[PDB]
């Protein structure tokens, strides 16, 4: 939830409804040269928040 309510917040409602494609883990890599305009202290952010929605699709 934290990760779905922070993207909210930032602007980001299209990352939250990614949680509820939890079928496959995605390319982290390729959305980091969506955006790769913002400094790796919010990559970490991001990536922490995306790596949550994707340790939920792949729970090894």
């Amino acid at each position: 939830k934290e990760a779905c309510d922070w993207l909210r917040a930032t602007g980001f409602p299209q990352y939250a409804q990614l949680y509820e494609d939890f079928l496959f883990p995605i390319d982290i890599s390729l959305v980091k040269r969506e955006h790769d305009f913002l400094d790796r202290d919010a990559i970490e952010a991001l990536c922490r928040r995306l790596n949550t929605l994707n340790k939920c699709a792949v729970m090894k």
